């Protein structure tokens, strides 16, 4: 089955966080990275000197379960995140995210697919444009269309 996971990171140099990250998708079990988007650059909000935000999407072909699935995303945002050193929230963090998996939809306390808010985030659905032009929603929604209609940020490549 084909997943597409978010990453995103604002952590250190990021360049190199999401290339970890990317390294650590590919080592799951029974999963194995098809394709990976540019790599995408947004501002943090306010004046603040914060550090930018580095967002792709990758295409996962895995014959995990979904939630076995998560197991693991979650697994690698913890151990290449500093949740250990630093906090939870942040506001330096890495996000790895199922945004989809195949043409399912799934509404659990653990999980929801798809991503709640991914049609709202041009971080994410930017990307996952460049790596799969044609995808259609689960209820039908083309991503081609989506992003004609609604409003987002503009997004510059890192
Ligand atoms: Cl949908």
């Amino acid at each position: 089955t084909v997943a597409y996971i978010a990453i995103g990171s604002n952590l250190a140099s990021p360049l190199e966080q999401v290339n970890a990250a990317l390294k650590a998708l590919g080592d799951i079990p029974e999963s194995h990275i098809l394709t990976v988007s540019s790599f995408y650059r947004t501002p943090p909000l306010g004046p603040q000197d914060q550090p930018d935000y580095l967002n792709a999407a990758v295409a996962l072909e895995t014959s995990l379960a979904p939630e076995e699935l998560l197991n693991h995303t979650q697994r690698i945002a913890l151990q290449q995140g500093r949740v250990r050193k630093a906090e939870r929230w942040g506001p330096r963090t890495l996000d790895l995210d199922i945004m989809l998996f195949g043409n399912e939809v799934i509404n659990t306390e653990r999980l929801t697919v798809p991503h709640y808010d991914m049609k709202n985030r041009g971080f994410m659905l930017w990307p996952l444009f460049e790596i799969a032009p044609e995808l259609v929603f689960p209820d039908g929604e083309m991503l081609r269309q989506i992003l004609h209609t609604r409003a987002f940020d503009k997004l510059n490549k890192w």
